[PDB]
């Protein structure tokens, strides 16, 4: 009831008493665990106050006036909206507060040691496709600084219905266009692929090429999305390039400053916000091995272990694993050399568990996914990988939900 | 009720119904997933029955005479042997089954595609501390096979009341000594400081070096433990060279080629086995990331950095991503120019996604924990880093048990 996490490498215990605040479920049982599945598994004023008042309970418990009267007009307030129009609307405050604790809470992120410094762009007076493309044209420029990359989410408005839903159809504001050949072989990202295709059915020209910055397609209050294309100068890239091999510019390869996830929901206090979409920098590996070196993404350990000349007959040669570690270095160096916002899987899992250590002090605790805190190369060189970890699902929240293609009436 | 599991870079979905059969608890709730704690968590006559049934209608079964009179006549005589004896003992085919069964329901073996070709080795006739080192002393050298490692188990007499256990107090039949120095520093291993000190408690005479093989202490029947040398003869070394590197060699390293866990506890048909050595060959990140590159064990990326060359100023310039791949290059060249069996971390784990695919196949799924699956370094170059498992508690079963150091009365 009051459970234990050990570090394996420095013997290190922490006792977690915060997943007793812990609300939804998790998947697992007591005979069957689920921590390694992706994606495990209207709503009315029933079940919206209970989760009202649970959140307003520990925001005003966050600002040192627990249970004052402040506190109980607020809560009567939101009753009375929630009475009369079966929703409610947040104080600013709230909402920067809710955004906030959904990053803290995201149980899958190793960079939530950044969680209080988020700049948070209420976008819930937004109305068109236009002005979702104007407001996520003003994030991008925000959020990059130019380099000097600074976390920001915005938040169009919340689920009124259902039918009228704010979605940005994009997984992030920034991918690369992903081509199929006649060859059936792919061009540019192979992830993109569907989504390329769905731009094109919806009027996108594309320049066929790799790293096609894709349009935007911004579905604004249940009507049909519209395409807009990001002003090229909002959108920084890298080129990737070897400080010790020269012809590591040959291979032509670079990446966007910007990761920006675009197609999770924010729940608030039981207020779901269908487009939220967020920002903050890049872990190398998330380009260099997944983007880069994932068989159904790039694939370049190919050629790179040609450049190296390396042994690819035997499997045992470990030439994948030799390529795999120039491709992040190499990433970590263009992105420094450029000033462009970047940590290592070294830094930034140094970081989780500091942060951890912070949490448990002053939170009793912090939900973690150790299959997703893990860094996809080298995982037993970083502390993490030594840390035992408990995750449990707190509010508020980032949760997954279907694709907007999938769901949407149309026309 | 019928779970699925997805493969994400191939999208492959096999569906388990085999946790149906499962029994044991996960330490995991509807609230909380602890998929990433290390260790999760006298048996009388009431609960012996239902797991001698439980497992003889499993054996019956696997030999097509499910619920036959030999069956229905075993389980009568079992019965009454509880009824008599408040124990029973298991018939030679039942013990060989229990124990492969055991194998391949070790959900965080990733060797599993063997679990038929184990060798077992019927010990329980065994009385006295000798009498262990001779049966062990027998099991490596057929199982070291002259570097053409053999997969085998040596099973030795059964928990009875709990005070006549039979033991082996190394965590492995072969690992290297652990010596602290006046400076605080650690020769040899440090993971086996206590246990080596344990050792000269009880009165072994330490050469004091690097890769000294400890002395066996073998406790029979609860007796206290003696301590006996395996022939130096029998224990098959490798040194560990690189292909590439020529100074690799006055690195000096070397490993004992058979790996051979002593210290769990094999659960066959409700009876305990709290001494059962098991031995299969190396996958090679084992020693070339853990043993050797772990903070806390040999940690040598310090002196393999250095003679590479090596920016070790910054984090981000990877040199302990970059020495830890030639590390793992060099134990498999080792390995494979002596001719000493042993299997890379991609050659295993696709052996393990095909064992997998069996496994659904003709047994309804495979218990398996992503969390040990997936190797210490390359995670996602791997196939088992896109593959959703399913983890959950099958018996015949190998667990963990106190170390008997803790528990053991003495005198
Ligand atoms: C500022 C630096 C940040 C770093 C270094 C970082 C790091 C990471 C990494 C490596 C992942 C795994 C992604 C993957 O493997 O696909 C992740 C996931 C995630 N990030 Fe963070 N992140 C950052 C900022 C943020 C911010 C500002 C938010 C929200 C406001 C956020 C929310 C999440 C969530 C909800 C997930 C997991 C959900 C999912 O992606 O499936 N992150 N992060
Ligand atoms: C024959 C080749 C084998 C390979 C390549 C292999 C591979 C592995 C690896 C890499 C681990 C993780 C160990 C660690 O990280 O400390 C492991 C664990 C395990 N192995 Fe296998 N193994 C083999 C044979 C066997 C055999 C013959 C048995 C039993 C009869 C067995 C039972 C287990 C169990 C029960 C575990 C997990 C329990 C634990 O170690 O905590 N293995 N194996
Ligand atoms: C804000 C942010 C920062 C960062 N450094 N990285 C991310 C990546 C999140 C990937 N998610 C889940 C996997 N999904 C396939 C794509 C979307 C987000
Ligand atoms: C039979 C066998 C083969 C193999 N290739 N590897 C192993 C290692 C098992 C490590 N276990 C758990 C961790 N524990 C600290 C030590 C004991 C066993
Ligand atoms: C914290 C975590 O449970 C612990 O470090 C685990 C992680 N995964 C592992 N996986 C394997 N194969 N072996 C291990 O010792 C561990 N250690
Ligand atoms: C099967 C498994 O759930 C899946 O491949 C996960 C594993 N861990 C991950 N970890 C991160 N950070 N990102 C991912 O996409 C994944 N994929
Ligand atoms: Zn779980």
């Amino acid at each position: 009831r009051f459970l234990k996490v050990k570090n394996w490498e420095t013997d290190v215990v922490l006792t977690d008493t915060l997943h007793l605040k812990s609300t939804l479920e998790t998947g697992c049982t007591e005979h069957i665990c689920m921590g390694s599945i992706m994606l495990p598994s209207v709503a009315t004023k029933d079940q919206l106050f209970p989760l009202a008042k649970e959140f307003l309970d520990q925001y005003y418990s966050s600002i040192k006036r627990f249970g004052s009267k402040a506190h109980m007009d607020r809560l009567e307030e939101v009753n009375k909206e929630i009475e009369s129009t079966s929703t409610y609307q947040l104080k600013d405050t709230e909402l920067i507060y809710g955004a906030k604790h959904a990053w803290r809470n995201a149980s899958r992120c190793v960079g939530r040691i950044q969680w209080s410094k988020l700049q948070v762009f209420d976008a819930r007076d937004c109305t068109t496709a236009h002005g979702m493309f104007n407001y996520i044209c003003n994030h991008v420029k925000y959020a990059t600084n130019k380099g000097n990359l600074r976390s920001a989410i915005t938040i169009f408005p919340q689920r009124t219905d259902g039918k009228h839903d704010f979605r940005v159809w994009n997984s992030q504001l920034i991918r690369y266009a992903g081509y199929k050949q006649p060859d059936g072989s792919t061009l540019g990202d192979p992830a993109n692929v569907q989504f390329t295709e769905i731009c094109i059915q919806q009027g996108w020209k594309a320049p066929r090429g790799r790293f096609d910055v894709l349009p935007l397609l911004l579905q604004a209050n249940g009507n049909d999305p519209e395409l807009f294309q990001i002003p090229p100068e909002l959108v920084l890239e890298v080129p990737i390039r070897h400080p010790k091999f020269d012809w590591f510019k040959d291979l032509g390869l670079k990446w966007y400053g910007l990761p920006a996830v675009s197609n999770m929901l924010l729940e608030i206090g039981g207020l779901e916000f269908s487009a939220c979409p967020f920002s903050g920098w890049y872990m190398g590996t998330e380009i260099g091995v997944r983007d880069y070196c994932d068989n159904s993404r790039y694939n370049i350990l190919e050629e790179v272990a040609k450049k190296m000349d390396l042994d690819m007959r035997k499997t045992s040669s470990l030439w994948k694993d030799q390529a795999l570690v120039e491709i992040n270095i190499a990433v970590l160096y263009s992105f420094q050399s450029d000033k462009v916002t970047i940590v290592d899987h070294h830094s930034a899992t140094e970081s989780f568990i500091k942060h951890m250590e912070n949490e448990y002090r002053c939170r009793g605790g912090c939900p973690a996914d150790w299959v997703w805190i893990v860094p996809p190369m080298s995982g037993s060189i970083t502390p993490v990988f030594h840390q035992e970890m408990l995750n449990y699902r707190l509010t508020p929240s980032f949760e997954y939900q279907p694709d907007p293609w999938n769901t949407h009436v149309w026309k």
